[PDB]
C-alpha cells in the first residue's frame, strides 16, 4: 500500500521496484510529525557549588521543580577516590555512586547554584541502606515531597542486588523521613553460578530486573503511581543492539506503595537511563544509550504501550534531570528545552551539567 | 503476533497474556541475528604532518585508502579561505567549504605522518561541467588502472544547482589524471521548483530522493560490474521523525567508465548521509549515519540492493568514512572499520582529515 503523496514524500522511484528499505519506510506512520525530533546543544558547566570538585562526585541529578521562588535539585555526592572491585570490598569505594548520599541544591537562575545540605543519608550498620543512597528522583503529590533511589546493603559486591528507597517530607528543604522498608527490589528468579563475583556466569538468568533496579521515577498518573525503572538482568548479553537492557514499571495505588510490577513488564525493549513525563494524556519517555530502539523518544497513551515517536542523534546528556517546571503541556519536547545532566571530567570525580536541546528547522 | 519459548527467554519478556507494545516489537526482530556487527568507535585522533589541521585549508571527505609503491595513498578535496554561503554574489563567493574545491592525494607510510603530494584531479576551464568545484571523491583500483569519482558544480553554485559526478583514470595512482569528457551521473530530472527565489525547499514536486544532489559517489567492482553507491539528496527535503530526508542509490555499469544505468529499485536506504561501503560474504555492507530513521546503523544485502539492519550502534562520530581497502574485509563483518580516516568540523570555515579506530564490544 502507498498513496501518490507518499512516494514522492519518500522520494522512492519506482513503486513496481521497492527495495527493502523503502518497504520498510512504507511501513512509517504518514501522520507522525516532526514536532519529536530534536538536536541538543553542548553541554555547559554550572556554576556556585556545582562547579567541578576536585575530590567530590556529584552525579545524576533528579528533575527540578520549583519552590519559594527557587529551583531545587537532589543529586548523589560522594567523595575520594574509587578503587573499583579488585581489593578489599568492605574497605574499599567500587563506584563513585559508592559511599553516597543524597544531597540538594538551589538557584535562583538555574545556572548558579547552592548546594543547601543532605537530604537522605546512609542507614545504621545492617540496614537495607547502610553502604550508599543514590540515584534519586523527586514527585510531589498533595503538598508533599517523596525522593526514590536505589540503595544497597554492604558489602557492595558485583553480585549484589540494589533496591528502591523511598523518603518524604513536608518541605523540598526537608527534614526528610525514610521509608522503613525499600519500595522496590529485583527480581528473585535468577541464580548465580559458582562463588566468583561475575555478574555474567549464571545456571538461569531469571527476569530483565533480576539483578538491578535502577533510576527509579515516580510519575502520579490515572490517580495511582507509577515508577517507572531500568533492570539489569544477571547474565546479561550483547545483542546486535548492544548491551540488553529493558525498562519496567511498577504502580502504587497510593504514594508510599505497595508499588506493584506491571504483568507488561518490560515495558521497553531498549534504554538505560529513565527520563519519562505525563504529556497529552499519556507517558513519554526518552530511550538512550542502550539498545535497537536507543536514540528515540517513545509515547505510550496508558503508560505501557510505547511508540516510537522520532529517532534523533546521539544524546549527549545522559541520565538526565527533567525541568519539571516548564511548560510540559505544550509540545511534546517542551520540557527538554533546558535541563539538568552530568559529565564524566574522569573515572574518579564527575559533576552536574546544563543541556539545551531545540526542534530543528529548515 | 507469534513468539517462540526460546525468544520469550531471550528478550525477558514477563508474561505472554500481557504483551507490551515494545514487547511485540521485539518479537519481530530476526531470531539468528547474533552481535557480530556492533561495534564502538573511538574517539578521533589527529594526523601529522601536511593532514594536521591547518588554520585557512580545509582538507575533508578522505577517500577510501589503498597502499601503493610501500605507502598508504588518500585523496580529499581542498580548497582555501573562509566560506561566506549564499547571501552574497554567488559568482565570486565561496558558498560551502567544499566550493572552490581540487581534489589532492596524500601519502604515509605508518597511516598517521600525511605527506602532502599535489593536485590529482583541478577544476575544468570556464564553462565546462566541473568549473567552479571538484570535489568529495573516491578510488577504484581495476585490472591495473586507478579510477577517481567525484562531484562537480558547474558555476554558478546557486542553491538550486544540481552537481554531477565526474569520473577520471591513471595508470599509477600518483596520475596524471585523466577526466570524462561528459559527468557519468546526474540527480534525477522529475522534480519541480516553486518561485523564482533561491530556496532548495519550496517546489511544486519533489520527485525522486536524488532530484536535487548525487553525492559520495563510490564504486565498488561487484557480480562482474561496478555497482556505484551514491547518496541523493531530494529538492524539497523535509525534517521528518527521523530528522533530514537523505537516501541512497546505486547506479551500475558493465564497465567502470558507464554507463552507468540507476537501478529501478532506488533508493536502496532510507536513511543516511555519506557513502561508507564496501564488499563482504557475496553481498554489500554499508554504514548509515546521521540522518533518518534508521541512522546509526550497519546494514547488509545479500545482493547490493535489499540491505537489512545487521547492528545499532552507538551515534557515530566519524562521518563521511575513508575505509581501508587493504583491510582484510572478508575475515569478519566489521574487520574493515578497525581504522580509517574521516574528517572532523575544526570551524564553520575549516575542517581536517582525521583517523577513527572501532572495536567490537566485549
Ligand atoms: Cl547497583
Ligand atoms: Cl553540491
Ligand atoms: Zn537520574
Ligand atoms: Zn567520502
Amino acid at each position: 500500500t502507498f498513496t501518490p503523496e507518499q512516494i514522492d514524500h519518500l522520494g522512492i522511484t519506482d513503486t513496481n521496484h521497492l527495495s527493502a528499505a523503502s518497504k520498510r519506510a512504507l511501513k512509517w506512520p504518514t501522520d507522525l510529525g516532526n514536532e519529536w525530533f530534536i538536536q541538543f546543544g553542548p553541554l555547559q558547566p554550572l556554576k556556585g557549588d556545582l562547579a567541578y570538585e576536585e575530590g567530590v562526585v556529584r552525579r545524576d541529578p533528579s528533575a527540578i521543580i520549583k519552590e519559594n521562588g527557587k529551583y531545587y535539585v537532589w543529586y548523589s555526592k560522594s567523595t575520594g577516590p574509587t578503587q573499583g572491585f579488585g581489593g578489599d570490598i568492605e574497605k574499599d569505594k567500587v563506584f563513585p555512586w559508592d559511599r553516597c548520599d543524597i544531597w540538594y541544591a538551589t538557584s535562583e537562575d538555574g545556572w548558579t547554584w547552592k548546594e543547601e545540605g543532605p537530604a537522605v543519608t546512609r542507614g545504621e550498620k545492617g540496614a537495607y541502606d547502610d553502604r550508599s543512597v543514590f540515584t534519586v528522583e523527586i514527585m510531589k503529590w498533595e503538598d508533599k515531597y517523596y525522593l526514590c533511589y536505589q540503595t544497597v546493603k554492604s558489602p557492595y559486591n558485583v553480585r549484589v542486588k540494589n533496591q528502591v528507597g523511598l523518603a518524604w517530607a513536608d518541605s523540598p528543604d526537608g527534614p526528610w523521613t525514610k521509608s522503613e522498608e525499600p519500595i522496590l527490589s529485583p527480581a528473585d528468579n535468577g541464580v548465580w553460578k559458582g562463588e566468583e563475583q561475575d555478574r555474567f556466569a549464571v545456571i538461569k538468568k531469571g527476569d530483565f530486573d533480576s539483578h538491578k533496579v535502577h533510576d527509579p521515577c515516580i510519575i502520579p498518573y490515572k490517580g495511582k503511581f507509577y515508577l517507572y525503572y531500568k533492570g539489569e538482568q544477571m547474565g546479561e548479553a550483547i545483542t546486535f543492539g548492544g548491551r540488553q537492557i529493558r525498562h519496567g514499571v511498577a504502580i502504587a495505588d497510593n504514594p508510599k506503595g505497595p508499588y506493584v510490577k506491571s504483568p507488561y513488564n518490560p515495558i521497553s525493549n531498549s534504554g538505560h537511563e529513565i527520563c519519562v513525563w505525563p504529556y497529552n494524556g499519556g507517558i513519554a519517555s526518552l530511550i538512550t544509550t542502550d539498545g535497537p530502539e536507543k536514540n528515540t523518544i517513545q509515547w505510550a497513551p496508558d503508560g505501557i504501550n510505547f511508540e516510537i515517536k522520532s529517532v534523533i542523534p546521539g544524546v549527549n546528556a545522559h541520565a538526565i534531570g527533567l525541568n519539571r517546571t516548564a511548560d510540559v503541556e505544550k509540545e511534546p519536547t517542551e520540557i527538554l528545552r533546558w535541563g539538568l545532566t552530568h559529565i564524566y571530567n574522569n573515572g574518579d570525580y564527575q559533576s552536574i551539567m546544563r543541556f539545551s536541546s531545540e526542534r530543528k528547522t529548515r
